[PDB]
Formats: structure tokens, C-alpha cells, sequence
């Protein structure tokens, strides 16, 4: 009667420790020591009859009856002993889809380690896929903090037990789901959960990247901030353990060109978090000489902007560019105009009077974009003297030009005035 008792849904001692209507009357009457020794001879008898091997429907109704009262007795509520006896039956591997599903919903709405546990042992269930990424689109909709939990379960399903089918299914479900703005604690648990499993498991979120396209242009700045952070997490691993990959190459070089479109988004918060976002990729171990080229010019293009946060975010970046410049080949920490301006000119001159020249020629265009860098340098600085002449904005700026005029300018004396005149 399993369809029944779904729908439906002292004297034990001496036959359970020691027939159908025994077995039935005993179900009855457990529907604390006498459950945790019941529990723990049924997870052994289990396990033996399992690696021992007509007598299925018995095992069958007992597990039944007791997933029941056990889900009973947690929704009505020591804990530890039925958390470990819930691990112990999990070992052991139509009805089985109700009885997984009986076992994950009240779980979900009571929601450490041994909890951990559970929830990571529960989800070896073949073929039945599609509940449980039901079950984790009620909890995203539904439940706030289980997103990290939810973001750890993946985690475990990427690296530590090494099953890939499951989750690429799960990735392509949460990116081909449909998403509404006008959800209410929704986008941001969404978000919460999208960045902890970028920080914590970067490696299945780049895969699918060629479908969270979708999910880039959504109209939620929350979503746009947490897929701003994955990138910005998934450019940090591949600078990590480099694995130098082609297809992972294109991907950074298309959100990247994604990350410069959104350097100019509508929100100073999404702002704020791409600029946290290069903050985190840009000190990484690598050259990106195109890369930093444009990041310097879009950020002093965008210096003098009309906010007030996003503004001392840009004076950090700039901080960030300038104490980690690529331009330390030749006299480090020395970024004079004039001793740029006499190479560059004494190498124009050597040009007009094969792998000499690659390398002059190589060395002609870091010239170039050490000149380029240093005109930008003094165009932000003549607009942030402009600018500045917000108490936390002027606080915090200070740290950025001091080491600005540390590297000595053709700008050091009238950038050491102006700093003056602006004091006051």
C-alpha cells in the first residue's frame, strides 16, 4: 500500500529489538533511545540485506513509514543522532522519487556540518534531475538564505565528487530559466547565490558562458553586479592555474568588451562593482598590455564624472594602475616625460639614419605607450585639481597623488602648487 500511505501522509520492544500486522501496529505506534535504536538497526539491517541481497515490498513500506514519521517528528521540532542516521540510510542508494522529495521540501523549509551532509549525500538520485532543480528553483524563489547553501551543494557536485552531467544540467536550467524584475527578495538572493559559487566554484560557470549571454543583459542591476563579480572571479582563476585555453581566451576577451560597454552603465552601484571587478583582474600575473591600455583610457576619460562614490572608486583604480604599472623595463618607478620624450626621439632620428629592429621597434611602441600613459596621467591630474578645487573623497585622494608625484613628472612642481592651493 505505498500509493495509500502517500495519500495518507513496551510491547514494540519485545518483536522490533528481538509478521505484516506486527510490522503495521509497530509503524502505528512510532508514528527518545528506543527511536535512535530502532533507527540504528534498521540502517544496519539495511545495509546488510543491500550488499547481501519477493522480499523488496516490506523494505519498501517500512522505509516508507519510517521517512514519514521522521519527517513528522522534524517539522514538529538530539538532533545529531537523526542527522547521522539520515546520512547512514543515504548510503545505502517510482517510489524512491516521493521518498527523495519527502526527504529534501521540509528539509528545505527547516533550513550544520551533519545538515551539510545531508543535503550533499541526497542528491545521488539517477534520472531524477528535474525534481530537484524544481526544488531548487522553489528555494531561490522562496528562500533567502539557503542560496549559499544551494552555491556549497554545487561546489561539492563540481569538485569534490566529480559529476559533471549534473551539473552542467543545473547550470543550463538556471540559464535558460525565465527571470522577472518584479520579484521581491528574489534577484538579490539570486545574486548572493551567483557570487558565492563564482568565488567558490569558478570552473562549471565559464563552460555555460556562451548562454549567460541572456543573463548579461538583464535589466536587474543586482544580477548585472553578481555576473560582473563572476567574470571578474572566473579572470582572476584563469590568471591562477593559466591553463593558457583558447576557447577560455575568447571568453575573457568578450566580457571583458562586455566590462568596458558596462564601465558606462545606467546605476552607480553596478559601476562601483565593475570597478571592483578590474580592481581584482587588473593585479593579476599576466601582461595585458591592449587590456591595461584601455583600462587606463576609459578610466581617464571617465575621471570626471558626476557622482561621488564611483568617483573615489576611479581615484582607487587609478592608485591600483599606478603602484602595479607594467612600465618598470627600463628605470622602474620613473616615469619622467623628458626622459621618455629624448628615447623616443633619439629612436625616430636612429630610424631614418632583422632582429635589431624587431627589438627598436618593439621598444619604439613601449615608448609610445609610455608617452601615451604619461599624457593621460596629466590630463587626470590637471582634472582632478580642476575638480576638487565630499569630505571622503578628499581623504581619500590624497594616497593617490602623493604616489602619483612620488614617480617623478614634468608635472611635479605645479602638481605640489596645485595640492597646495587645494588644502586651503
Amino acid at each position: 500500500s505505498l500509493s495509500e500511505y502517500l495519500t495518507k501522509f513496551r510491547e514494540l520492544n519485545v518483536i522490533i529489538d528481538q509478521s505484516p500486522d506486527s510490522l503495521e501496529a509497530l509503524i502505528d505506534l512510532c508514528h527518545s533511545s528506543l527511536s535512535n535504536l530502532s533507527k540504528d538497526i534498521k540502517a544496519n539491517l539495511s545495509s546488510n540485506v543491500n550488499f547481501t541481497e519477493g522480499l523488496i515490498p516490506q523494505w519498501k513500506r517500512h522505509l516508507e513509514e519510517y521517512g514519514y514519521l521522521i519527517q513528522v517528528l522534524l517539522t514538529f521540532l538530539q538532533m545529531e543522532n537523526l542527522l547521522e542516521s539520515i546520512t547512514k540510510l543515504l548510503e545505502i542508494n517510482p517510489e524512491k522519487d516521493l521518498f527523495i522529495g519527502l526527504f529534501t521540501r521540509p528539509l528545505f523549509v527547516l533550513l550544520k556540518m551533519f545538515i551539510q551532509r545531508i543535503l550533499a549525500m541526497c542528491v545521488k538520485n539517477h534520472g531524477q534531475s528535474s525534481s530537484i532543480q524544481s526544488s531548487l528553483m522553489t528555494n531561490l524563489t522562496y528562500f533567502l538564505h539557503l542560496s549559499v547553501f544551494n552555491a556549497e551543494l554545487l561546489k561539492l557536485l563540481n569538485d569534490e565528487y566529480n559529476y559533471p552531467q549534473l551539473t552542467e544540467d543545473i547550470l543550463k536550467e538556471i540559464s535558460t530559466r525565465v527571470f522577472n524584475a518584479k520579484d521581491t527578495t528574489g534577484p538579490k538572493a539570486i545574486s548572493n547565490f551567483l557570487i558565492k559559487l563564482s568565488e567558490l566554484s569558478p570552473g562549471i560557470m565559464l563552460r555555460q558562458m556562451n548562454l549567460v549571454i541572456t543573463l548579461l543583459n538583464n535589466s536587474s542591476i543586482t544580477l548585472r553586479c553578481s555576473v560582473v563579480e563572476a567574470c571578474g572571479n572566473i579572470v582572476a582563476e584563469l590568471a591562477q592555474d593559466p591553463q593558457t585555453m583558447e576557447h577560455y581566451k575568447q571568453q575573457i576577451a568578450v566580457l571583458i568588451e562586455l566590462l568596458e560597454e558596462r564601465f558606462q552603465d545606467s546605476n552607480p552601484y553596478v559601476r562601483t562593482k565593475a570597478i571592483q571587478g578590474c580592481s581584482k583582474i587588473c593585479d593579476l600575473s599576466s601582461k595585458f598590455n591592449k587590456s591595461k591600455a584601455k583600462f587606463t583610457s576609459l578610466a581617464v576619460r571617465s575621471l570626471q564624472d558626476r557622482s561621488s562614490l564611483v568617483r573615489r572608486n576611479s581615484v582607487k583604480l587609478l592608485s591600483k594602475l599606478l603602484l602595479k604599472h607594467p612600465f618598470k623595463a627600463i628605470h622602474g618607478s620613473q616615469l619622467r616625460l623628458s626622459e621618455w620624450e629624448e628615447y623616443l626621439k633619439g629612436s625616430e632620428s636612429q630610424l631614418n639614419s632583422t632582429s635589431v629592429l624587431m627589438k627598436l621597434k618593439l621598444m619604439i611602441v613601449y615608448y609610445k605607450d609610455a608617452i601615451s600613459f604619461i599624457k593621460e596621467i596629466h590630463k587626470s591630474i590637471e582634472l582632478i585639481s580642476n575638480l576638487l578645487f565630499n569630505r571622503n573623497e578628499v581623504l581619500e585622494s590624497m594616497d593617490f597623488l602623493v604616489l602619483a608625484d612620488a614617480f617623478d613628472i614634468e608635472l611635479s612642481e605645479f602638481g605640489i602648487k596645485k595640492m597646495l592651493h587645494l588644502v586651503w
